[PDB]
């Protein structure tokens, strides 16, 4: 591979040079004859596999704190080697854990919000042993991150995988999500995305309210045990009823959303260590709710209802009635959040900040992996600066990875 | 081996086998993806390519290994030997051009691929000749508003010293004027070219929408200027169906999009001048041409007339103004009975096309970065459609701008 790759911004003619891609560790799915860049997703490590992974990470940590080659560096290497040799694994120091989490985010090519990467509050929950303890940790996470509306990004890290039969998992894909109920008539109530997980909860004992916006309970698995249900205390769940600054009928749609986006189903990998439960949270970009959650056909699918109330010609698709309702819905989302003083960012601000971030990263780090397909917002793409920006995609480590859904792999006791 | 592509809305999974046929590279590796990078002969090189293309041509007309097939192979063989090149039959030329369209991963209009009028211009020898052929193209393709896809094919490359080139990037584009006060009148994308036309003897009307002259190079010679007779140039005044003030912006666009700077490659042969044209998807004009910062850049102006609050970005004033502009474009072309497709209809057709190609062909190379429209992405079906990108031949390729390679 060539040492220097150029990326061009086609609207500023700015040219950046990437040297960081040379540190790439995982494969992208592409080959020389086929690009998989629009593909969504293209029993443990052994002593021999673990030795180089850990060293690679440790070196990186010590290079970051400008102590590379030092006494403390070599001592740490030796202490890790000893641990892998005697216990076929090792434990990260708190400094390394915090460093590693922050870098997993920094390395997240799909995330447009990475300018904030270094302000992440890390909660070390590696002493957790039970599902009740997980629940205490997650409740504290929510309260801290939510901060009465002034959201702060945070991550809670539960114990790493050992032999694979003792995994800690959050079965929820996000800590806060709304239920979906499938009706005998084929219709769906609530959020169609969450129907399957909702059914699991019900079988596990959950009594569902059966509404449009019912917050799902946590389904928590500690130490490879069967998962357990817990209701998040309602006062810890901050919510925003959606209204429109101009259209007084918009609040009559009975729409709301939750303030805290909190992905909880990903795997955090640091130095070959696998953290299968690591819920993290930031704050919403408006389009995530306004475009995807609300206007996707397989989600809340409300464009039509919003369109009727706006009195638009919905016969000729060339009237762009869909596009017009889409904009209003997104205006309303940003207005409701800002009015309740709940942190949110519009797609114009976020994308501008990312270009700044990316330029800084190329400058100080020699690159910034980015997944254009994910970085470009799902509305008004070309009128944001990321659309014209060439991006190189590559997988650095530490990182957040996908992992199979736990109900597909769990061995029920 | 086999590759599945999922649509994350319908849950339809298609299986790609066609990609095994590619030999050309895309630029990615196992460890770096360049999916959003815009731009990543000899008798010895020439035969196996000719052979491959002849093979797939006769394989497409269900006469593989036929007598006609063997004879053509020998014929091409003998000719590459004696001459360092060879000439396509008429049928092969047409097949080759339709298939370069069919294989264009960035084109959302490929449902139409097999309906393509091919104009053989391989007997051309002068720029005057080129101008005549081009004029006929425009007239045929324009067809009084009922547009028809067409391609005009000029003599293939020989030695690189005698290329035919259409210097214009499209047959019809507006001029760009670099003003004293540093701003730009017209179209900023064409500013450079516009000034190479002035330099050559063009007399600029210095307006916002001045149709550029044709600049044509035949057989390696210097380019020559030609005005396209104005009655061949169909144009559409842009107005809005509710906003009677929109007309007063004084906006117009031409009806015929006719890319003229690409290279057509068939069977190892290079057609450096092959202007092709279809019709517009509305966003091309309404989003990119008008609203790009580095183009006409009219959002600000439109946002005024709509009396929108433009202090904070989070009022989505840009988003509102954008939608109205695109409504206006669609409305105008339709009311003028001029062919145009909206991005909702175009994307629907593409998914349908994708389904056909998997069924009968084993796949459809497609570039999600280009296929997804530059506005309202996720409310179109293609956003949710996983696509595999790969390079099949025949194809349209990029080539350098002529003014960076031509001695006079
Ligand atoms: C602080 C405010 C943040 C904003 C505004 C933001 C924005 C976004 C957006 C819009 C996406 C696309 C999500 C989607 O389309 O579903 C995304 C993805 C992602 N973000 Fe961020 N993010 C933030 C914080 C974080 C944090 C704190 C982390 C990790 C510590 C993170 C890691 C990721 C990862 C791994 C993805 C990819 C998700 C996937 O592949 O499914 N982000 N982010
Ligand atoms: C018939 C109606 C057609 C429609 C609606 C259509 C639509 C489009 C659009 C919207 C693009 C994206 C261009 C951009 O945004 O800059 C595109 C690209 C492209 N089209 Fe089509 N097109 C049509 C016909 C054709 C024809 C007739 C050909 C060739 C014979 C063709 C070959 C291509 C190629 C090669 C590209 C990629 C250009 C590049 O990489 O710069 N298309 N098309
Ligand atoms: C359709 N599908 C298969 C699918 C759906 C969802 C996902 C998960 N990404 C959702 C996410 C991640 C990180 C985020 C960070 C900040 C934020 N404000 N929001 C975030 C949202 C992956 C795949
Ligand atoms: C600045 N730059 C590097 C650049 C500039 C122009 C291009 C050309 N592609 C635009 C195109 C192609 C084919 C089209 C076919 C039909 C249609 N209705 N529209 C079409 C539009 C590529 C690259
Ligand atoms: C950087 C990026 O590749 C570039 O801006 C692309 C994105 N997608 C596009 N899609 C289309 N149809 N046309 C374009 O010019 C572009 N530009
Ligand atoms: C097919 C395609 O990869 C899929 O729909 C992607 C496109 N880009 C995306 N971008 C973001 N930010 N989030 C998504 O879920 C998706 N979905
Ligand atoms: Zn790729």
């Amino acid at each position: 591979c060539p040492r220097f790759l150029k990326v061009k911004n086609w609207e500023t003619e700015v040219v950046l040079t990437d040297t960081l891609h040379l540190k790439s560790t995982l494969e992208t799915g592409c080959t020389e004859y086929i690009c998989m860049g629009s593909i969504m997703h293209p029993d443990v490590a052994t002593k021999d596999q673990l030795f180089p992974l850990a060293k690679e990470f440790i070196d990186q940590y010590y290079s970051s704190i400008k102590r590379f080659g030092s006494k403390a560096h070599m001592e740490r290497l030796e202490e890790v080697n000893k641990e892998i040799d005697t216990t076929s694994t090792y434990q990260l120091k708190d400094t390394e854990l915090i460093y590693g989490a922050k870098h997993a985010w920094r390395n997240a090519s799909r995330c447009v919000g990475r300018i904030q990467w270094s302000k992440l509050q890390v909660f070390d929950a590696r002493d957790c042993t039970t599902a009740h303890g997980m629940f205490n940790y997650i409740c504290n996470h929510v309260k801290y991150a939510t901060n009465k509306g002034n959201l702060r990004s945070a991550i809670t890290i539960f114990p790493q995988r050992t032999d694979g039969k003792h995994d800690f998992r959050v079965w929820n894909s996000q800590l806060i999500r709304y239920a979906g109920y499938k009706q005998p008539d084929g219709s769906t109530l609530g959020d169609p995305a969450n129907v399957q997980f909702t059914e699991i909860c019900i079988q596990q004992g959950w009594k569902p309210p059966r509404g449009r916006f019912d917050v799902l309970p946590l389904l928590l698995q500690a130490n490879g045990n069967d998962p357990e249900l817990f209701q998040i205390p309602p006062e810890l769940v901050l919510e925003v009823p959606i209204r429109h600054p101009k259209f007084e009928w918009f609040k009559d749609l009975g729409l709301k959303w939750y303030g805290l986006p909190a992905v909880s189903n990903m795997l955090l990998e640091i130095g070959g260590l696998e953290f299968s439960a690591c819920p993290f949270s930031g704050w919403y970009m408006g389009t995530e709710i306004g475009v995807r959650d609300y206007c996707d056909n397989s989600r809340y699918n409300i464009l039509e209802e919003v369109a009727k109330k706006m009195n638009l010609d919905m016969r000729k698709t060339s009237s762009l009635w869909k596009d017009q309702a889409l904009v209003e819905i997104n205006i309303a989302v940003l207005y409701s959040f800002q009015s309740d003083k709940v942190t949110i960012v519009d797609h114009h601000s976020a994308t501008e900040s990312f270009i700044k971030h990316m330029e800084n990263e190329y400058r100080c780090r020699g690159g910034c992996p980015a997944d254009w397909v994910w970085i470009v917002p799902p509305m008004s793409g070309s009128i944001t600066p990321v659309f014209h920006q060439e991006m190189l995609n590559y997988r650095l480590t530490p990182s957040f990875e996908y992992q199979p859904d736990p109900w597909n792999t769990h061995v029920w006791k």
